[PDB]
C-alpha cells in the first residue's frame, strides 16, 4: 500500500515528524514516502493509495509556505481520491492559541471535500509543551497503520 506522507512546516519540525513517520510506516511493510514540497504532478506520479498530512500552523492561522500552494491546487483540481484512507497529524500551540491545530483543520476539511475517510481522529500534538514531538507520535503512528492495512 502507497502511503503518500505530505509535511507542512514553518522551521522544520512537522516535517521531521513526518520524516519518523515514514520510518515506522515503512517499517511495518507500508510502502511509504514523504513527499516535502510535493507537486500535483509528483503526487500523481506516485498513486497514492493513502495520506498522512503532517503540519503545523502559521503565525496567521494558515497553512505553512510549503504545503499552502499545494494545498490550493489540490482543491482546484479534486483529484478521484475519493474513499481513499487519511490521517492527520496537527502540531498546534497553546501557548499561541492555536490549541486546536488550524492548519491541521484545514487539512480535514480538504479530505472532506475531496471524500478522503479519515481512519483516526488528527493527532493534536502541542509544540509549546514538548520537546520530542517524534516520539509524542508514535502511538497514534502504530494505530494508523493498523488502519490503513487494514
Amino acid at each position: 500500500m502507497k502511503v503518500a506522507i505530505l509535511s507542512g512546516s514553518v522551521y522544520g519540525t512537522a516535517e521531521e515528524v513526518a520524516r519518523h513517520a515514514q520510518k515506522l510506516l515503512s517499517a511495518a511493510g507500508l510502502e511509504a514516502s514523504h513527499l516535502p514540497r510535493a507537486s500535483l504532478d509528483e503526487l500523481k506520479a506516485f498513486a497514492p493509495e493513502a495520506f498522512l498530512v503532517v503540519t503545523s500552523t502559521t503565525g496567521m492561522g494558515e497553512l505553512p509556505d510549503n504545503l499552502q500552494p499545494l494545498y490550493y491546487a489540490i482543491r482546484d483540481q479534486l483529484p478521484a481520491w475519493h474513499g481513499l484512507p487519511g490521517g492527520v497529524i496537527g502540531l498546534g500551540d497553546s501557548s499561541y492559541g492555536d490549541t486546536f491545530a488550524g492548519g491541521g483543520e484545514q487539512v480535514r476539511e480538504l479530505f472532506g471535500e475531496l471524500g478522503v475517510r479519515e481512519v483516526l481522529p488528527m493527532l493534536r500534538l502541542d509544540a509549546s509543551e514538548t520537546v520530542t514531538p517524534e516520539t509524542d507520535a508514535e502511538p497514534w503512528l502504530a494505530e494508523f497503520a493498523a488502519a490503513l492495512k487494514g
